């Protein structure tokens, strides 16, 4: 259906990838320098781990709502849109940004 991304900065990858691989029970799908993500069905989440430059703590990066197809991105932009939301679309995804700045992206895969 759809799921949530959480995206994490995080001060150090390795420690971080180790870490969840162990909560979630399962290791990442994707590795390379500087990222990882896990993809969990159970809860059905996102997770994506960016190494931060020198951080002292984890702290959010981003946030977002992986969908099946670029038709519910399609839906989902016209949906916020018409709701008065101010977004920002690529071509899939679409941007909308918080109050407090915190940015979401509705996306496929
Ligand atoms: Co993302
Ligand atoms: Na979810
Ligand atoms: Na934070």
């Amino acid at each position: 259906m759809s799921r949530v991304q959480l995206a994490l900065r995080v001060p150090d990858l390795e420690a971080s990838i180790g870490f969840y691989s162990k909560l979630f029970g399962t290791g990442p799908a994707k590795v390379r320098p500087g990222y990882a993500n896990f993809a969990i069905a159970e809860p059905p989440l996102k997770l994506v781990l960016i190494e931060g430059a020198g951080e002292d703590a984890t702290r959010l990066d981003h946030l977002g709502v992986e969908v099946e197809d670029s038709a519910q991105v399609g839906h989902a932009a016209r949906r916020l849109k018409e709701s008065g939301l101010a977004t920002v679309e690529e071509n899939d995804k679409v941007w909308v940004t918080g109050p407090g700045g915190e940015p979401w992206e509705v996306y496929v895969v």
